C-alpha cells in the first residue's frame, strides 16, 4: 500500500531491490504473505540488495513478472518488471527498436561489448543520434548507423550495420534494462525481370528463418517455397516474383513488385537476432513533369 522508498531494477532475467541507508529486514512472499516455496534469493547486506530470478520468485502476470516482498510493524510492496520486440527495424536510413511501454522518465544507452563498451546518459547520446519517441502503446529507439561503436560492414553496394545495445528505462524508484543487438542491411534490394535479390555482407550471424506475409520458414524449407539461398561469401537470397505484391508508387508510371515486410532471423551462435525490412525492386521509369 505504502510506496517504496528504495529503487528497483528490471533486468531480463532478475529483479534488484535496493533499499535506503538506515541507522533493514526483507523476505519475498506470494500476495497473501506467505514465503514462496521455491524462491530462492540473494542478500548483500553491504549493498543493501535483494536479488532474486523472475522464475519461482515472481508470479507471471499479463505483459510481466510481479513480486511481492515484507519488510520488518509487517508492511508489504510489490513491483512489477515489464517483460521486454528483439527484431531490428531496418530502413534506409537508421534502425530503430520498437518496444513495448515501459513506466517525464530519463534513458541511458551503453554501446558495444567489454572493453570497446561506453555508457552515455541523455545528453551524449542524443547528442549522437540516439532518441527515444514515446508514443502511446509503444515506444520508438532510435539508432543511427553511424554512432561511435557500430561495426559497419561493406559488400559491394549493400552494407551491414550491427551495435550491441544495453537501454535502461530510468524513472523516479525504478529502472528496466532492455538488451539486444541491432542490425541493420539498408539498401540490400536487387531486383531483375524474374526475381528479387537480397544481398548481405559476410557476418559472424547465418540465417536461420524467414517471415513474411505471416509464413515462417525456416532454411532447409526455403528452396521448396520459391526462394533460394547462397550462404557463401556472405548472404545472397533470392525471391520468386510470383509471391511478391505489386504497387503503384505515385513517382512510378510503371508497377514496381515488392514484399509488406520481411524478417530475416539470423543466429549468432551466443544468441539470435532478426531483422525486419521493407524491400522493393527499383522504379524503371519515373514521373517526368
Ligand atoms: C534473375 O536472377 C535470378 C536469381 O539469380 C536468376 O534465377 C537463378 O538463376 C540461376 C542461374 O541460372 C539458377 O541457378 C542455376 O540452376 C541450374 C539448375 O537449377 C537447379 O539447381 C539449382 C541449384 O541447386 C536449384 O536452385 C534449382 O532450383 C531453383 O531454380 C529453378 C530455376 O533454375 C526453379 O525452377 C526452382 O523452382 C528453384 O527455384 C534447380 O534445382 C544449375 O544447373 C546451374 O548450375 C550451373 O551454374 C552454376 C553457376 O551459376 C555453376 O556453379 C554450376 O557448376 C553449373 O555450371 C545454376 O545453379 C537459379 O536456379 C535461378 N533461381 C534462383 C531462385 O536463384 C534468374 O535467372 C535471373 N533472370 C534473368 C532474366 O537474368
Ligand atoms: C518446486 O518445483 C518442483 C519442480 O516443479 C516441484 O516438484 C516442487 O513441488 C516445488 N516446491 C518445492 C517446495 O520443492
Ligand atoms: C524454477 O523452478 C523450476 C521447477 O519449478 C526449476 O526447474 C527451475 O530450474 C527453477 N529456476 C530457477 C532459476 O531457479
Ligand atoms: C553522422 O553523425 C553525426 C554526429 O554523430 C550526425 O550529425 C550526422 O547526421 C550523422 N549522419 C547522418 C547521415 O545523419
Amino acid at each position: 500500500n505504502p510506496a517504496f522508498p528504495g529503487t528497483v531494477t528490471c533486468d531480463e532475467r532478475e529483479i534488484t531491490v535496493e533499499f535506503p541507508s538506515s541507522p533493514w529486514h526483507a523476505s519475498v512472499v506470494d500476495p497473501l504473505g506467505l514465503d514462496m516455496p521455491n524462491c530462492t534469493y540473494i542478500l548483500d547486506p553491504e549493498k543493501l540488495t535483494l536479488r532474486a530470478t523472475y522464475d519461482n520468485c515472481t508470479r507471471r502476470v499479463h505483459g510481466g513478472h510481479q513480486m511481492t516482498i515484507r519488510v520488518m510493524g509487517a508492511v508489504m510492496y510489490q513491483f512489477f518488471c515489464p517483460a521486454m520486440s528483439a527484431s531490428t527495424i531496418c530502413q534506409k536510413d537508421f534502425m530503430s527498436f520498437s518496444l513495448p511501454r515501459v513506466f517525464q522518465m530519463g534513458w541511458s544507452i551503453e554501446v558495444g561489448d567489454g572493453a570497446r563498451a561506453k555508457t552515455l546518459t541523455l545528453p551524449e547520446a542524443m547528442k549522437e543520434g540516439f532518441s527515444l519517441l514515446i508514443d502511446n502503446h509503444r515506444m520508438t529507439f532510435h539508432v543511427p548507423f553511424n554512432a561511435t561503436g557500430v561495426t559497419h560492414y561493406v559488400q559491394g553496394n549493400s552494407h551491414l550495420y550491427m551495435v550491441s545495445l544495453k537501454l535502461t528505462f530510468i524513472s523516479p524508484g525504478q529502472k528496466v534494462i532492455f538488451s539486444s543487438q541491432a542490425i541493420c542491411a539498408p539498401d540490400p534490394v536487387t531486383c531483375n525481370a524474374t526475381h528479387m535479390t537480397l544481398t548481405i555482407p559476410e557476418f559472424p550471424g547465418k540465417l536461420k528463418s524467414v517471415s513474411f506475409e505471416n509464413q515462417n520458414i525456416d532454411v532447409s524449407q526455403l528452396h521448396d517455397n520459391g526462394i533460394d539461398l547462397e550462404a557463401t561469401n556472405g548472404m545472397k537470397l533470392h525471391f520468386s516474383k510470383t509471391l511478391l505484391k505489386t504497387k503503384l508508387s505515385e513517382k512510378c508510371l510503371l508497377h514496381q513488385f515488392y514484399l509488406a515486410s520481411l524478417k530475416l532471423t539470423f543466429l549468432l551462435r551466443p544468441e539470435t537476432v532478426s531483422m525486419v525490412i521493407y524491400p522493393e525492386c527499383l522504379c524503371e521509369s519515373p514521373v517526368s513533369l
